[PDB]
DNA sequence: AATATTAC
């Protein structure tokens, strides 16, 4: 039985592809009961991987392991599914992930939150 | 969970 109930969010999708902003773009709308603040969004191509760090104005409860899954719009339309936890230190979490990135791999939306 | 070994 799998619940994440949280205002802040780290993803990490594995052996995915995904260009950042498009990732970044759906995972706002899927998101978008939470009212995200900021999101970051990191590909990493040395195992490939995303990461992304979301920003909730609302705790968040997640139930479905699979809701925040994603989907290539090109053949083969793959189902790309995340590692889904709450995020423990945001700053630690942004930090890990921006020092991974060139800035081309990189997407942001909104302000960071200066979490308490 | 459930990708996978990536994931503060
Ligand atoms: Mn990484
Ligand atoms: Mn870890």
């Amino acid at each position: 039985r799998f619940r994440v109930y949280s205002k802040y969010l780290f993803l990490t999708y594995p052996q995915c592809t995904l260009e950042p902003q498009y990732a970044l773009d759906s995972l706002r709308t899927l998101l978008n009961k939470y009212e995200p603040l900021y999101i970051a969004a990191v590909r990493e191509l040395h195992s490939p991987h995303l990461h992304v760090l979301v920003q909730n104005k609302l705790r968040a409860s997640i139930t479905n392991p699979n809701a925040l899954n994603l989907r290539m719009d090109t053949s083969p339309f793959s189902i790309f599914h995340p590692n889904i936890q709450a995020a423990k230190d945001c700053n630690q979490v942004r930090d890990f992930i921006t020092k991974e990135v060139s800035d081309v791999n990189t997407a942001e939306w909104g302000t960071f939150v200066a979490v308490s």
